[PDB]
RNA sequence: AAUUGAAGAGUUUGAUCAUGGCUCAGAUUGAACGCUGGCGGCAGGCCUAACACAUGCAAGUCGAACGGUAACAGGAAGAAG
């Protein structure tokens, strides 16, 4: 039920006085496959150190987003730093059909079908989180009752 | 029952995030060239010189408009081997 996955890694570089030292970050995203949407990033002087603290913090800071049956309940935008994010439903259509930065999140949190096409920058760790909170600012119509009907 | 569907990647820097161009994955064509090549069905086939042309053919048809025998097909009459 953990369903885990990593979107990229990326290496980088310090430079200090003695010279060039090389660190790792890698990107995950988590889900339980019915909400519960998380992730992480971290960094690590290697891939295996990166990797697992990724996963470590994407356990916690998890938020439930809501869904009918297995799709989305409205198109909604979203944006992130310099990216922006659109969706749309589409009810049981084509299905998960979209570019890596942003495959992870979907598929994790639950949706086989709804389409992305990501606008703005494609950055990886700025693409996700877009969807994260384009995730969370999405209400849902039986618990908006509150607000509707009376 | 009927225009119900939306992907990104690479590259500036020691490394990073924007901005921003270039480049690639897709489909398509009245196509060509390179290499190769079994059959069938359907469709397509001078996109440049509206440059110029050999030869045949590409519009004739009515004797039930009319005077007519020029053809060969008979019939009729005549003259002969």
């Amino acid at each position: 039920e953990l369903q885990e996955k990593l979107i990229a890694v990326n290496r980088v570089s310090k430079t200090v006085k003695g010279g060039r030292i090389f660190s790792f970050t890698a990107l995950t995203v988590v889900g339980d496959g019915n909400g519960r949407v998380g992730f992480g990033y971290g960094k690590a002087r290697e891939v295996p150190a990166a990797i697992q603290k990724a996963m470590e913090k994407a356990r916690r800071n998890m938020i439930n987003v809501a869904l009918n049956n297995g799709t989305l309940q409205h198109p909604v935008k979203g944006v992130h730093t310099g990216s922006r994010v659109f969706m749309q439903p589409a009810s049981e259509g084509t299905g998960i059909i979209a570019g890596g930065a942003m495959r992870a999140v979907l598929e994790v949190a639950g949706v086989h079908n709804v389409l992305a096409k990501a606008y703005g920058s494609t950055n990886p760790i700025n693409v996700v989180r877009a969807t994260i909170d384009g995730l969370e600012n999405m209400n849902s119509p039986e618990m908006v009752a509150a607000k509707r009907g009376k």
